[PDB]
DNA sequence: GCATGATCC
DNA sequence: GATCATGCA
């Protein structure tokens, strides 16, 4: 039976109770000065759908939307606020955001929209946006009628399912983790994403030129090495050249065919001489098509900047991803690819680029929560972890560590990070599976703190069904206890690791709250443009990199108090590739 | 979809 | 182990 509902024509007062579900629609994926197609309003006074044209324009409505006193229960309100913020309307008082409530109740279950969230408390009364909107080519607002019916009921779910999610939330201890570090930060990240980065366009262009050259070049060395012309782009054709033409050696195989993978190559190099030409090609065609061409399609011709959105509800850890585009992967280990910082720029003539990024932030979450020892010793003295970690594992003094030696600890303490198997450090190391055993088994001589959290996390894993982060972040292992070994191998390293690496994406977002706060109280232009992997990363005046250069170094290093320190490297300079 | 590679090192 | 975007099929 269809829900009752006002389709009203104008706005009126009992619209505008200090508490309700709102509806802001954004059905284009990327919400960036995006349409917005229907609002929704569902409170104690009733359900009503007001036209956008109609509510945007209306002073009392607008006055509603930024009055904080006035409380709104929302699913994804960073969408809305931020497609509010392209026509120039704050956004204020969303004390609940029924999409981030879902996430972190249970991360694995992907939920992306109401009905979504709304079937975890058996709420049916509401259809997926899909089934309403399509999909790809078909994708379309449906007329007023089934469109205000949906946002309605989407709206009316909001209104019902607040109370059942903030109770599971608070039996979860995980009532501030919404109220106080992903919802304040969700307004953040909007700040963000709406600022934009700037694009030097004219740079990227000139850079795709001599790409491209180089390109040709490279591309007619090949066919002249195979003989003859193909798609080097295509691993099927590629592989048809290489193992069965120039009867180069089958090292490793793929599911459809033949593996070309740099990891491959590289061992093929020293039989023919096309495959470092490949090689080549594969850097250069990376950087051209994904990030030279990648980013010059997303920049807005206008402002000449890039608005990424954050997805702040999908990583199983807590950490905040990157999309249109990913700002996230940006090339910096290859002085070539390096380069394309230079491309970001201050959004204005003399303003900077400042960043600043946790060093080693998990190995030190690591050690507070395992509470080993020689690790935290380690971290107090403020030692080279990597040095640190070879001394142990090999049993040497500190000149006696060869650049091996620390490449092999330095990719141990990788292993421990991002909770790689064995097999996988074996496959990085270039060595053997009980090789790669061999170090872990050593490390956990020189680290029987971490020995022991690993195998107590485990165990609290398979006895709670889930582990938790310093603020109370969760994930749910039920591989935990399947008999498929490599099933359940994978859920004990998440369970290991999620600990680790979801704390340190809990400190990364208090640190911004707390910096955010501080610049304001300071009165300082400076601004959040963007966070990736453990850093953050503003712009703002030259006159501000002075007092920048003590201020987020001391927030972020004072975010969160472990039994050992947190520490901070910073850099600043006219582009982001300077901020090195 | 599959294979690849950029960032985490 | 993580993320996201690319060209090819
Ligand atoms: O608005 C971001 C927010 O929406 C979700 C669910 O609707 O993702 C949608 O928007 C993203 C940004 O364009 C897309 O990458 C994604 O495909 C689309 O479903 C959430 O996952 C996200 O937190
Ligand atoms: O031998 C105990 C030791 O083995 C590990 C392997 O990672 O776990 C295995 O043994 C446990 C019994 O204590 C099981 O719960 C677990 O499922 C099985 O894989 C370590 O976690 C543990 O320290």
């Amino acid at each position: 039976a269809k829900m009752a509902f006002t389709l009203a024509d104008r706005v009126t007062e009992e619209m505008l109770a200090d508490k309700a579900a709102l509806v802001v629609e954004v059905v284009e994926e990327n919400y960036h000065d995006a349409p917005i197609v229907g609002i929704a309003v569902v409170n104690e006074h009733g359900r009503f759908f007001l036209r956008p044209e109609t509510a945007l324009a209306d002073p009392q409505f607008v006055a509603w939307l930024g009055d904080e006193t006035k409380k709104k229960s929302m699913f994804d309100s960073k969408r809305a606020a931020v497609a509010l913020k392209w026509k120039g309307i704050e956004l204020c008082g969303v004390s609940f955001d029924l999409l981030l409530a879902a996430y972190l109740l249970d991360p694995a279950q992907g939920v992306d929209d109401v009905a979504a969230a709304a079937k975890m408390k058996q709420y049916e009364a509401v259809r997926p946006d899909e089934a309403v909107y399509g999909k790809g080519a078909k994708r379309a607002v449906p007329d007023e009628p089934v469109l205000a019916e949906h946002l309605v009921r989407k709206a009316a779910a909001i209104w019902e399912l607040e109370r059942p999610f903030l109770d599971e939330l608070r039996r979860n201890e995980q009532d501030r983790l919404l109220v106080e570090l992903e919802q304040p930060l969700s307004s953040i990240l909007a700040e963000m994403e709406f600022a934009g980065v700037k694009v030097d366009t004219k740079r990227l262009e000139q850079m795709g030129k001599e790409l491209a050259e180089q390109l040709g070049t490279v591309e007619q060395r090949i066919y002249e090495l195979a003989g003859q012309e193909f798609n080097i782009n295509s691993p099927k054709q590629l592989g048809v050249i290489l193992f069965e033409k120039l009867q180069l050696p089958v090292l490793k195989k793929t599911k459809t065919g033949y593996s070309t993978s740099a990891d491959v190559l590289e061992k093929l190099a020293p039989y023919h001489e096309i495959v470092e030409n490949i090689l080549h090609y594969r850097q250069l065609g990376k950087l051209q098509s994904t990030y030279i061409e990648g980013l010059l399609k997303v920049v807005r011709p206008d402002t000449k900047k890039v608005h990424t959105i954050f997805n702040q509800a999908l990583t199983q850890t807590g950490r905040l991803s990157s999309t249109e585009p990913n700002l996230q992967n940006i090339p910096i280990r290859l002085e070539e690819g390096r380069k394309i910082r230079q491309a970001f720029v201050p959004s204005e003539s003399d303003w900077l680029i400042f960043a600043a990024d946790y060093s080693q932030i998990e190995l030190r979450v690591l050690a507070h929560i395992a509470e080993d020892d020689n690790l935290m010793e380690a971290f107090r003295r403020d030692l080279d972890i990597h040095t640190k970690t070879a001394m142990d594992i090999f049993q040497v003094s500190e000149d006696e560590v060869t650049p091996n030696m620390r490449r092999q600890a330095k990719a141990v303490n990788f292993g421990i990070v991002y909770g790689i198997s064995d097999y996988g450090l074996a496959q990085n190391l270039n060595i053997s599976r009980k090789e790669a055993a061999e170090f872990i088994e050593r490390y956990f001589e020189s680290f029987p703190g971490v020995k022991r959290y690993m195998e107590n996390i485990v165990q609290e894993a398979k006895q709670k069904g889930y582990v938790t982060t310093l603020l109370h972040r969760r994930r749910y292992l039920p591989d935990i206890t399947s008999r498929n070994f490599n099933v359940r191998s994978f859920a004990e390293r998440m369970a290991m690791n999620t600990p680790i690496q979801g704390s340190a994406a809990d400190i990364i977002k208090k640190a911004m709250i707390d910096l955010n706060a501080r610049l304001k109280e300071e009165r300082l232009q400076a601004h959040l443009l963007l966070q990736v992997h453990d850093e953050l990363i503003l712009e703002a005046p030259k006159e501000e990199m002075e007092r920048l250069c003590r201020l987020v170094p001391e927030v972020m290093e004072q975010a969160v108090t472990l039994r050992v320190p947190l520490k901070v490297d910073y850099h600043y300079g006219s582009t982001w590739y300077d901020a090195k």
